[PDB]
């Protein structure tokens, strides 16, 4: 299919790619959560909120607590969005496709390349905000009232499993454009060009992973697994925002802001 | 990690012990659905007289959809005992902790059993009665109230699934592979099952690769089907709610009723 070196070439233009669309790679955000520092601003009540706000002006947390808060993980998404498509630009093949299959790719797999690189900023006390200048703890975001609370604490639970994985940056890059080029997304007119990057990507990732980690026996299989978990949490996901939609009335925004979170 | 002939020793175990445990194969389904065999040709049920016919043919007082949906709980039952019954035969299973290989088989059995199901399924129907008999998709669909869609996201998966061309030699890993989950809710010592699972990827993965030596990244296809699993058996189990809170003529079987609690 492809050769060796071939797939370290693709494996190398896909980090080099991935560093300069993502602000705040893992290998610095596990820099500032362990400690091998400018220490973050750590919001863990409200009162600490309340400052937060005004002295580093987080713009995601500019109503009711939980809701601006909730607010803010929305206005993040969506400009993790817009990084993402930059990036699916990048891996090879993908602007050739059909253009309706390019925006029904990104339209279906932006949530799980949220929840996976979310887990870059996390670990089990709490997670990293406005490009690693702040961190929210767990247990402020656990304790949100109503369904809030409980909104929160799924991508810990999630992101805790993931990193045990061990990947790092290189490794990420190849992993998020092998979810992109998903070739069973509803509605895709041609499959066949998309499989076939995807099968690419998977020889570059596989190969990745055997010799950044030639001591984890099966890792390959193992990240595989794992695209499980995050549909599944995908689809939770849904179902949590219908019923906080159906439930919550204090959540409308200006109408030209609900237009750009639709 | 395994040497290359324990893998191979491993993959003739499974296999062995698959065909002496699960008394209809992919390949006796196969030559029964393929036909130009006189011999083997099954019954054919596509509407409600064929149905009356049928259990004259093939082998009360209640309604079809009723009837149809108890036959399927009924053989749900068996493929749960032939299923534990592989399950013992893979090495190290009935070694673990006596609570966890509870939990695996109960998370896993449906799985296995969409799989399997697969083995006995066209785009048009699916053998029933040890392949003595045709149930056709459209009759399925055509049931009343909550039961016509019962069989149909089942279809659309086998559908997909056979599309992958594995034998039952290959089947038999995969199945290994699906029952040593270390990811179930509720295990105890997720390690030695974890390491159990190690070792039969490591035979799936060259197992594909001998018996599909042109069929690239197979291995990777097939573990992205445990996602496909995964959404069915979360649907299945939807219905059935749906169906207790309103058929009091149905009674599960207490085996079938203790893998669905929780
Ligand atoms: O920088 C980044 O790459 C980044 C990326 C994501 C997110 C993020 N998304 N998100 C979702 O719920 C989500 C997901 Cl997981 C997927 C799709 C849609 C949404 C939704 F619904 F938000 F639209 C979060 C939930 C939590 C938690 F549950 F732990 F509290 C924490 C973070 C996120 C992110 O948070 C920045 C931020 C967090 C709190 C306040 C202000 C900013 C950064």
């Amino acid at each position: 299919h492809m050769e060796s070196a071939d797939l370290r070439a693709l494996a190398k233009h896909l980090y080099d790619s991935y560093i300069k669309s993502f602000p705040l790679t893992k290998a610095k955000a596990r820099a500032i959560l362990t400690g091998k520092t400018k220490s973050p601003f750590v919001i863990y009540d409200m009162n600490s909120l309340m400052m937060g706000e005004d002295k580093i002006k987080f713009k995601h947390i500019t109503k009711e607590v939980a809701i601006r808060i909730f607010q803010g993980c929305q206005f993040r998404s969506v400009e993790a969005v817009q990084e993402i498509t930059e990036y699916a630009k990048s891996i090879p093949g993908f602007v050739n496709l059909d253009l309706n299959d390019q925006v029904t790719l990104l339209k279906y797999g932006v949530h799980e390349i949220i929840y996976t690189m979310l887990a870059s900023l996390m670990n089990k006390d709490g997670v990293l905000i406005s490009e690693g200048q702040g961190f929210m703890t767990r247990e402020f975001l656990k304790s949100l009232r109503k369904p809030f609370g409980d909104f929160m604490e799924p991508k810990f639970e999630f992101a805790v499993k993931f990193n045990a994985l061990e990947l790092d940056d290189s490794d990420l890059a190849i992993f998020i454009a092998v979810i992109i080029l998903s070739g069973d997304r509803p509605g895709l007119l041609n499959v066949k060009p998309i499989e076939d990057i995807q099968d690419n990507l998977l020889q570059a990732l596989e190969l990745q992973l055997k010799l950044n980690h030639p001591e984890s026996s099966q890792l390959f299989a193992k990240l595989l697994q794992k695209m499980t978990d995050l549909r599944q949490i995908v689809t939770e996901h849904v179902q949590l925002l219908q019923v906080i939609k159906k439930t919550e009335t204090d959540m409308s925004l200006h109408p030209l802001l609900q237009e750009i979170y639709k």
